[PDB]
């Protein structure tokens, strides 16, 4: 109904029904974009890198991940609401929520390594739309991404 299922190349996840794929590469490694056409503001991307690393758990806690993908966040100032570590099917991930700036905008990255590859889903939408019903839409898509 409201959210459709989309397989990846190694990976898959919901995207909201209404959203519609855009073809513009945002950021580097950026194999999907997805994006509401009333407000681009509301989007969610997935990027696949290749990395060294074997875990996700190599890059310190999701707090110090957070701040080497830093450049997916563009802030003035950034408020980490929420962060876990839940395992799904054998592999560690990490989940992070945060809130940049009035002019707000709640992001939420979810991240993986898999086969010499870092996994980043991440969704986001402006704090009005958020409390609005795109919370559901956001959180949705990145607690459905999974790796294989
Ligand atoms: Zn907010």
């Amino acid at each position: 109904t409201e959210f459709m299922p989309y397989n990846g190349d190694g990976f898959k996840l919901l995207v909201p029904s209404k959203w519609n794929p855009s073809k513009e590469k945002e950021f580097p490694g950026q194999v999907l974009r997805y994006e509401d056409n009333f407000d681009a503001t509301s989007n969610l991307s997935v990027l696949v890198q290749p990395t060294d690393k074997k875990s996700i758990t190599d890059f310190g806690s999701p707090e110090d991940f957070l701040s080497q993908v830093d450049y997916l966040l563009g802030v003035a100032s950034a408020n980490v609401l929420e962060s876990s570590t839940p395992v799904v099917d054998g592999k560690q991930y990490y989940s992070i929520t945060v809130l940049t700036r009035e002019g707000g905008k709640h992001q939420v990255i979810a991240a993986t390594v898999k086969d010499g590859k870092l996994y980043i889903c991440k969704a986001q939408a402006g704090d009005k739309r958020w409390f609005k019903g795109a919370k559901k839409f956001v959180e949705s898509a990145t607690s459905s991404f999974s790796v294989a």
